């Protein structure tokens, strides 16, 4: 609204703070550069003039309540990107308004970190896989406690600080609160991480679609490549049958009950130990088998995933990041996270850090 020039170009905007009271404040940012394009809009990078901290501004068009804003405003979690401020500007289309979302700036993503190891034909050390997965499940347990389904869980949406090993879930644009009765669109997630019940056209799906997507990211981090690389919507199901086998009539009823059960070419389930490279940690395979499951209700909950034996290293008091630093926050659990499965609190929070209530 007010482009000044002190350093070279300072934009000063009355941006409402996201988390907290609707006390509109004046916020100055500089170093404005484009860091992403698309149909959603544009994402800029910037540096706040007051604090000097780095931020990312996501600019989208709005008309007449925006779901992404209402969700970003309600969420506050260490493993979720924070909506620092939001404000309404103009731009690429005159006569139209633009919602700007000022968010935490994170330098890297799980996708880019994994692509580095994949290009070198090397596998990501499991301590990274444990850390990134555990944090993703905490962010999933938090948002699911409010009934919010992310519906776009992919490695490109797992912001990452490679020095602190902190993971931030981002891109809540496709997210939605799921209520028991109301139907929801079935063509939603990113294909590589789409749940089978979504391919089967289920409109009564639950948050289990996110846990499936996470299992696809666990397998992708253990394999070096996507486990279900579907050419299209029909291939995607074919890719799942190559590993999980043909779904059982019961399973097809759990995925989409409205779906007319048919006699499918019964393919056998390829054993899980053979899908992964030799000497892949057995607990990593055991968890993936409990997340990539046809029956949505049989998939683990995000808190149950966190309590799996695969993550026991993260609960070792002597655990440290390989760069020397100590691990990021892993047991700063809030009652809301632990709301479902309360007794896991004494399992998730190890003895060496029971001060977390
Ligand atoms: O959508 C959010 O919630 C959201 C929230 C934060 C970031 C973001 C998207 N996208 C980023 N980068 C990015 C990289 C490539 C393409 C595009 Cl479109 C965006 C990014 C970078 C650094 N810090 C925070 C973010
Ligand atoms: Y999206
Ligand atoms: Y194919």
């Amino acid at each position: 609204v007010s482009r000044d020039k002190d350093g070279s170009k300072v934009t000063t905007v009355v941006a409402t703070p996201g988390q907290g009271p609707d006390r509109p404040q004046e916020v100055s940012y500089t170093d404005t550069k484009v860091i992403g394009n698309g149909s959603f809009g544009v994402v800029y990078q910037a540096k706040l003039c007051d604090s000097g901290e780095l931020v990312a501004i996501k600019k989208v068009l709005q008309d007449k309540k925006n779901r992404e804003l209402q969700i970003m405003r309600k969420l506050d979690h260490c493993n979720i990107v924070r909506l620092r401020y939001f404000f309404y500007s103009s731009g690429e289309k005159k006569d139209e308004v633009y919602l700007n979302l000022v968010l935490d700036y994170v330098p890297e993503t799980v996708y880019r970190v994994a692509r580095h190891y994949s290009r070198a034909k090397q596998t990501l050390p499991v301590i990274y896989v444990k850390l990134y997965m555990y944090q993703l499940f905490r962010s999933l347990a938090y948002i699911h406690s409010f009934g919010i389904c992310h519906r776009d869980i992919k490695p490109q949406n797992l912001l990452l600080d490679p020095d602190t090993a902190v993971l931030k879930l981002c891109d809540f644009g496709s997210a939605k609160q799921l209520v028991r009765g109301e139907p929801n669109v079935s063509y939603i997630c990113s294909r590589y991480y789409r749940a089978p019940e979504l391919i089967f056209g289920a409109t009564d799906y639950t948050s289990s679609i996110d846990v499936w997507s996470a299992g696809c990211v666990l397998a992708e981090l253990l394999l070096g490549q996507p486990i279900f690389p579907g050419d299209s919507g029909v291939d995607q199901l074919v890719e799942i049958i190559k590993v999980l086998g043909t779904p059982t009539r019961e399973q097809i009823r759990e995925m989409n009950p409205n779906y007319t059960e048919f006699k499918f070419p019964q393919i056998k389930a390829h054993p899980w130990t053979k899908v992964f490279r030799p000497r892949t940690p057995p607990e990593a395979i055991a968890l993936c088998s409990r997340l990539l499951e046809y029956t949505p209700t049989a998939r683990l909950t995000p808190l149950e995933a966190c309590a799996h034996s695969f993550f026991d290293e993260l609960r070792d008091p002597n655990v440290k990041l390989p760069n020397g630093r100590d691990t990021p926050a892993l047991f700063n659990f809030t009652t809301q996270e632990l709301s479902s499965n309360p007794p896991l609190a004494t399992i998730l929070i190890p003895p060496h850090a029971r001060e977390n209530l």
